[PDB]
């Protein structure tokens, strides 16, 4: 009996497991615009992607990872909030059964279709698994996919899908550049939370991106084409893996602009 998205596993039922779902930095949160501060002492974000190495690609059962060599200084993200250099380690989604859902954080209570999580561990940790155990250990940055325009750039990681449909499955996933998923503004909400799945750590500065990406109807009706469930098992499409919005509490939202 996993944790899952269903009826008798899904978000609802996480903190019987893991505790820290009542927590009290807890993601994702709705952002509200008009009471997020502008804060004119934050940075502009620093991506430098141009040396990311991508090595595979992950059905992982609950979303699809895409991996990267993070040995090295190659692909990091620095400035905004953030002190020293956190390195790209992997993204993935989460998506919804319909258009009108499937983002985690909200915007105003407004949903997007998909929300994209490239997450960055500080690099003075020395590893991932030490750095989710502190409370500046992740950065992760989030961006909204609306339903429009085909997005080119995203097309490399629809077309693998069929070969990672079930749980467990990789594949080889070399020479993508995550740069083709970024939209052109780098204006940011940010705020200090949590995982969004299992184990649910409160160790994550969120930085959520204003402008969203449009993607095609056809680019995310490929992603609900994804399973749950491994080879061999009885199927279950891999839709609404996204948690609901958890409250807020003593915590403010800081954006970069007015
Ligand atoms: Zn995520």
């Amino acid at each position: 009996h996993h944790w899952g998205y269903g009826k008798h596993n899904g978000p609802e039922h996480w903190h019987k497991d893991f505790p820290i779902a009542k927590g009290e930095r807890q993601s994702p949160v709705d952002i509200d615009t008009h009471t997020a501060k502008y804060d004119p002492s934050l940075k502009p974000l620093s991506v430098s992607y141009d040396q990311a190495t991508s090595l595979r690609i992950l059905n992982n059962g609950h979303a699809f990872n895409v991996e990267f060599d993070d040995s090295q200084d190659k692909a990091v993200l620095k400035g905004g909030p953030l002190d020293g250099t956190y390195r790209l380690i992997q993204f993935h989604f989460h998506w919804g059964s319909l258009d009108g859902q499937g983002s985690e954080h909200t915007v105003d209570k407004k949903k997007y279709a998909a929300e994209l999580h490239l997450v960055h561990w500080n690099t003075k940790y020395g590893d991932f698994g030490k750095a989710v155990q502190q409370p500046d250990g992740l950065a992760v940055l989030g961006i909204f996919l609306k339903v429009g325009s085909a997005k080119p750039g995203l097309q490399k990681v629809v077309d693998v899908l069929d070969s990672i449909k079930t749980k467990g499955k990789s594949a080889d996933f070399t020479n993508f550049d995550p740069r083709g998923l970024l939209p052109e503004s780098l204006d940011y909400w940010t705020y200090p939370g949590s995982l969004t799945t299992p184990p649910l750590l409160e160790c994550v500065t969120w930085i959520v991106l204003k402008e969203p990406i449009s993607v095609s109807s056809e680019q995310v009706l490929k992603f609900r084409k994804l399973n749950f469930n491994g080879e061999g098992e009885p199927e279950e499409l891999m839709v609404d893996n996204w948690r609901p919005a958890q409250p807020l509490k003593n915590r403010q939202i800081k954006a970069s602009f007015k």
